[PDB]
């Protein structure tokens, strides 16, 4: 298959796959069953921001997720991610909706990772930041339902011309140059991601989420990945 290390944002809970009982962010580590997951308050239809650490010393991913009225939720799992990824990987973000819906609605994106080694700031980087996305943004592979528009947004997933997001959705958005996420002569690997998301829906229960992820550079949709699988995985093991 990809192999898939990824932060999820998940707004419904599949609880027959290991998702708990609630809202909740994670870490997925080539599974979508979370290595680690903290109960979430998604706050529909407003703007909440994500953000993604990791450095290859502490080998700790961490994620938080806040909104604007201070509420957030932190996860955070060790993992040494040069064991788990491949050396160059893609960035992205994925989203989907499935039976129930939602928008998963991107107003921004940065990533900046960074390989530093033996002596000096002597170093390999890369940073970007989307504060703003166009119509035809070139520096994005979009997959599936994703779309960027001249509202300036990343829609992972399909929102209709009314607004209204649109179920059995997936789509992602990945940065176009691969990365060079670790090396095995860096002395430290690190890298951080923010994004800044809306999801609303008029679902009771929207679904189902969205993903800052990295994969191996040639990473695709799996098959039948909508709904709880998030557009990162074939299947729920
Ligand atoms: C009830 O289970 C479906 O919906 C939830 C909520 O969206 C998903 O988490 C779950 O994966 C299921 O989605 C599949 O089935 C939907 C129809 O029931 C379909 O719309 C999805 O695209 C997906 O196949
Ligand atoms: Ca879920
Ligand atoms: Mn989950």
């Amino acid at each position: 298959a990809d192999t898939i290390v990824a932060v999820e944002l998940d707004t419904y809970p599949n609880t027959d796959i290991g998702d708990p009982s609630y809202p909740h962010i994670g870490i997925d580590i080539k599974s979508v069953r979370s290595k680690k997951t903290a109960k979430w308050n998604m706050q529909n239809g407003k703007v909440g921001t994500a953000h993604i650490i990791y450095n290859s010393v502490g080998k700790r991913l961490s994620a938080v997720v806040s909104y604007p009225n201070g509420d957030s939720a932190t996860v955070s799992y060790d993992v040494d991610l040069d064991n788990v990824l491949p050396e160059w990987v893609r960035v992205g973000l994925s989203a989907s909706t499935g039976l129930y819906k939602e928008t998963n609605t991107i107003l921004s994106w940065s990533f900046t990772s960074k390989l530093k080694s033996n002596s000096t700031h002597e170093t390999n980087a890369l940073h970007f930041s989307f504060n703003q996305f166009s119509k035809d943004q070139k520096d994005l592979i979009l997959q599936g339902d994703a779309t960027t528009g001249t509202d300036g947004n990343l829609e992972l997933t399909r929102v209709s011309s009314n607004g209204s997001p649109q179920g059995s959705s997936v789509g992602r958005a990945l940065f176009y140059a691969p990365v060079h996420i670790w090396e095995s002569s860096a002395v430290v690997a690190s890298f951080d991601a923010t994004f800044t998301f809306l999801i609303k829906s008029s679902d009771s229960h929207p679904a189902d989420g969205i993903a800052f992820f990295i994969s191996n550079i040639d990473s695709s949709i799996p098959s039948g990945s909508t709904g709880r699988l998030l557009g990162l995985f074939p299947d729920a093991n």
